[PDB]
């Protein structure tokens, strides 16, 4: 009635997990992920409040901080805590002034847009090598002047997200070299592409819950005209929501803004596998 509102406001933790395998050593398993931070603030609003009285702060705290090995924070945007007394999380205070002028700018140059993304935080999290990648990969390749036989083994590794969730749209893809004349043993079903000359396996989802507890094997065999094929590194990518790899969240400090929805998801980026 003539109360300051809360502002709505959505946040968002996108990571991407760069994964390379090399073929059943886990040693050689080299794991990358990264990951931001984006705000997302409703159209046009900017100053819902901003004039008398002051509007209010947009102060946040990132939890479970330490997770992550590197952090940027937007340096148009951003003032954090020294210290650094390592209690794990991480209290930010956002540039009002930066914040209402950038809010007023995309709006401007995106004024058809119901919402404005903003990036907050590029970060990178800690790993820890074949530990921390979501869906663990061994392949394997015989190659026959006349004959390609190829095995790809993966699993499902929970430890690797906060919560145990699926991983959804998993492909598999490998380029087959030595001109391909006819897959003759595959196993689940594929699809064979003549004109890139890969083949290409989908899952709709792998997770715990999953036929085989998320383990399973991918087998082909192809016969050649113009072999040997050379080995080619397989693919992979998948999505996943409702989890981070970090297992950071969010929330705010003081009044004057409530997060409408924090999201949370993870996908592959470069996510190969070698002989
Ligand atoms: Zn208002
Ligand atoms: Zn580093
Ligand atoms: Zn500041
Ligand atoms: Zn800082
Ligand atoms: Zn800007
Ligand atoms: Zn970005
Ligand atoms: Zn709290």
């Amino acid at each position: 009635m003539g109360a300051q509102d809360t502002l709505p406001v959505a946040a968002a933790f996108t990571e991407t997990v760069n994964a390379y395998f090399k073929g059943a050593d886990p040693s050689k398993c080299i794991v990358k992920i990264t990951g931001e931070m984006v705000l997302s603030f409703p159209a046009g609003i900017t100053r819902h409040f901003a004039n008398n009285p002051s509007p209010a702060a947009l102060t946040f705290r990132v939890i479970n901080f330490s997770r992550l090995e590197h952090v940027l924070p937007n340096p148009q945007l951003l003032c954090c805590d020294n210290t650094q007394n390592d209690a794990n999380t991480k209290e930010f205070w956002v540039n009002m002034p930066n914040l209402m002028t950038h809010l007023k700018k995309v709006s401007e140059q995106k004024p058809q847009a119901t919402y404005y993304n903003v990036d907050m935080l590029k970060y990178q999290v800690s790993a820890q090598g074949i530990q921390s990648t979501p869906l663990n990969l061994a392949v394997n390749w015989r190659c026959e002047p006349s004959s390609t036989d190829l095995r790809i083994d993966y699993k499902y590794n929970t430890d690797a997200m906060t919560t145990a969730v699926a991983l959804n749209n998993v492909q598999f893809l490998v380029p087959i070299d030595g001109g391909v004349t006819k897959l003759q043993a595959v196993l689940p079903p594929a699809v064979w592409n003549a004109e890139q000359q890969r083949i290409l396996w989908k899952i709709p989802d792998i997770s715990q819950k999953s036929e085989n507890g998320g383990v399973g094997s991918l087998l082909a065999r192809f016969q050649l005209s113009e072999g040997p094929s050379k080995p080619s590194p397989l693919v992979v990518q998948f999505t996943s929501e409702g989890s981070t790899l970090s297992g950071c969240d969010i929330e705010l400090v003081g009044a004057g803004y409530r997060f409408s929805l924090i999201k949370k998801r993870f996908a592959a980026g470069k996510y190969l596998a070698d002989n």
